[PDB]
């Protein structure tokens, strides 16, 4: 399903992402906007054969199992399909592991290229949170 901007901000906050590892809610909303356009069902195949899943485009190379990414891991211990649910719990929980991995939100290349350093608070502006 496709979240509204404020609807996703609220859901992310409810699931504990606001200021998680020091990243304000606007960072998370901005990342989701450019990764998936707020669509939980978003998938994209990578050149190496791995696939990115869900609102935060989490990659099967490391984080989830899709049964078709040779040599990969499943560090979030979930089927990649869980990342496509209308319920964002699995995506949020896995994102918390990813952002704790060492490079912070730079793990999301779209965040680094389109969100990092910008006025990310604009993404939650006007939202009842």
């Amino acid at each position: 399903k496709v979240f509204g901007r404020c609807e996703l901000a609220a859901a992310m906050k409810r699931h504990g992402l606001d200021n998680y590892r020091g990243y304000s809610l606007g960072n998370w909303v901005c990342a989701a906007k450019f990764e998936s356009n707020f669509n939980t069902q978003a998938t994209n195949r990578n050149t190496d054969g791995s696939t990115d899943y869900g609102i935060l485009q989490i990659n099967s190379r490391w984080w989830c199992n899709d049964g078709r990414t040779p040599g990969s891991r499943n560090l979030c211990n979930i089927p990649c399909s869980a990342l496509l649910s209308s319920d964002i719990t699995a995506s949020v929980n896995c994102a918390k592991k990813i952002v704790s991995d060492g490079n912070g939100m730079n793990a999301w290349v779209a965040w680094r290229n389109r969100c990092k350093g910008t006025d990310v608070q604009a993404w939650i502006r006007g939202c009842r949170l």
